[PDB]
């Protein structure tokens, strides 16, 4: 899995 929330970058995946 790999989650990554910046200034508004819904990276978000699992």
């Amino acid at each position: 899995k790999r989650i990554h929330i910046g200034p508004g970058r819904a990276f978000y995946t699992t």
